[PDB]
């Protein structure tokens, strides 16, 4: 046996292009202006005037219109340990995340094999991202049963992963696409903030911050190389990636999964570490290519809070326009983690589409899509777009 | 810019090469022999008598002769919920392995670097891998920090894994060092019994079996394509993939991590769906490689416990010498979950060289490993053997 034609005959050709996104998210929408109001009674917290005001201003900043939450006031109200700042209630929790993750994961998976228009028994790979909860088998197995995918699907659980894992499952499913003739990989990320909600305490104001952010969705892709013209439809192509670890950030964000749940600490300036280092990011990703212009390529960037988004606008000098699909996405579902950076994907595809433009991204050529998370760490994936 | 040249000038040419292995356990060394008057006095059981004869049997059955333990007399006298059947420990669980996972880790790592010989700063890409504790940044960050690697390295962090991911981590590697030209990958599997390590109860015989089964240790693999000749040397080569569900095995194998740390159900004959399924897995590996005679090429097998090799070895009438390695590695270490197959690799490379031998592959060509674990899954790894 000769493997170097074993090898020549396995890989694909082209680059690991983006075929198909669909989104799913809890049907519980809650209103931001409103929160407070909300989230004060529930953990019963009314009685803290100068920390509900705190939150007020909080969610006022957000820049979040609405999210989307498992967690109800019925769900609530049957999980007190779960509404207060520090008890006992991880079992609860994984109850709860273990079954919700690969449900809502399945519709946005659905959403997406529909739009692909493939047989289902076509996916070989598949890539599933969460940061609530753990089990096993895990919920790639739980989806796999679900969708029923071919049981010899080859997959890839990525469990515990962060803000910064929208960048990290596209970096894994470009070298698995583009290695493996035929390869088509689904890639889904669901997040549900059941593991991290708890009560407020006045003397640890990160932790209620997340709680004015962090809010639930899944995202779903179908990753592939070499499409078949007219029958497959592109949408973008990914070229290169890179992840890194900014300096001075030891402890920037750090997230425990304890008896009590994930908790969620910050401890620096994270705004000003990601707009301090993004453009060593950019030139890594784009000098080997010629561009400088950072107004001159589409961009995806997770919000992890609006305050990185306007840093990094103001430090590269973006006009105001660029941020404007990471912005909506960030407007009517806050920071899903790991799933944000899809459906801005799909915001910005569908907006050009819509619109009539002559590329996904924006009518422009190439973009680049930002994931930023523990670490602190920086994910970079270099994106072309696909003309119409 | 040509996305075409990019993609040409980016890939590698070769297979992915195992270059060197290092492995660390903790310096706790269990005698199995005594294992059910140490465990039964340490949890407070000597009262259930039918219960520790029980275990006795379990433990003389087990072939292993004895294990590494992070968890010492010291450690479980200061945890008595750790020593209960079922007690909130979590928190301390944890404490103990985000901890010990990275620092045995770290020091398979530093053996495998050693034998590699290149600097450091040459390791693109990191999987780091284990089934004991999970956290943010992750153990991937945390060995990035420990051993000194570039902060711009890749990282691929699987955690909550199970004994079936040795196999997992190879399938990953593959495509990383294949896909990069250049791209030298660290992978480190590490797996602790301190997440798992409960109290015996008559009721639950599956928890019971873990406790005379599982031991701690860690293994370290640099992996890449296209080798330096004489510079660098090759292990061992992958060529071809899979992994696959067993039908009928819902259920076989599950673990949830809970308040009172990770449980350990098994509900179904894993040694007999393991020995049906794998007739099925070696054909599909195997057949279009044109070989069918299983005894002409070498084996590695994820030693769940010794029934499942006595079973495949009488399914597939494999000569006894086949699972020798596989045996002594249960033997001397026990099931170390992911990181077994990975020291099985290790002691058949060191025995072929030792004796002699031709190849690293016990003087054969071809060989396969196999990895078991929930779901029930299999995962499959073709391997070439290197001469000398």
């Amino acid at each position: 046996v000769s493997v170097s034609e074993i090898r020549k005959a396995q890989r694909a050709e082209g680059p690991a292009t983006i075929l198909a996104i669909g989104t799913a998210n809890p049907a519980n929408c809650v209103e931001q202006s409103t929160y407070p109001d909300f989230y004060f009674k529930i953990t019963n917290s009314e009685h803290k005037t100068e920390l509900k005001e705190k939150f007020q201003r909080m969610c006022d900043k957000s820049m979040i219109k609405r999210r989307y939450m498992y967690l109800t006031e019925e769900i609530l109200k049957e999980n007190p340990n779960v509404c207060e700042y520090m008890a006992p209630s991880l079992d609860a929790r994984q109850d709860m995340v273990v079954v919700e993750v690969p449900r809502l994961g399945k519709e946005a998976a659905v959403k997406a094999i529909k739009e692909w228009g493939q047989p289902k028994s076509k996916i070989t790979h598949l890539i599933v991202c969460t940061t609530s909860g753990v089990d096993m088998p895990g919920a790639d197995y739980q989806l796999t049963k679900l969708l029923g995918l071919r049981p010899y699907v080859k997959r890839y659980m990525m469990y515990q992963q962060g803000c910064f894992a929208g960048g990290t499952v596209l970096r894994l499913a470009k070298d698995l696409a583009e290695n493996n003739k035929g390869a088509r990989v689904l890639v889904v990320c669901s997040e549900v903030t059941a593991v991290t909600f708890r009560g407020p305490s006045d003397t640890h104001l990160d932790s209620l911050v997340g709680q004015a952010l962090f809010g639930d969705g899944a995202a779903a892709l179908i990753v592939g190389s070499d499409p078949v013209p007219e029958i497959e439809k592109p949408i973008f192509e990914m070229v290169w990636t890179a992840q890194t670890i900014a300096p001075d950030s030891e402890g920037a964000i750090d997230l425990h999964l304890r008896e009590a749940g994930l908790t969620f600490h910050l401890l620096k300036d994270v705004p000003g570490i990601v707009s301090k280092n993004i453009t060593k990011a950019l030139v890594e990703a784009f000098e080997p290519l010629g561009i400088s212009d950072y107004n001159s390529i589409f961009w995806i960037a997770h919000p992890g809070g609006p305050a990185i988004l306007d840093q990094v606008e103001q430090k590269l000098a973006l006009k105001p326009e660029k941020m404007n699909a990471t912005r909506e996405v960030l407007s009517e579902y806050g920071n899903m983690s790991s799933a944000c950076v899809l459906f801005i994907l799909d915001e910005m595809r569908k907006k050009s589409t819509q619109n009539g433009l002559k590329t996904t991204g924006e009518g422009l050529e190439w973009g680049v899509l930002f994931g930023f998370g523990p670490g602190l760490t920086i994910e970079t994936v270099v994106l072309r777009s696909v003309a119409i």
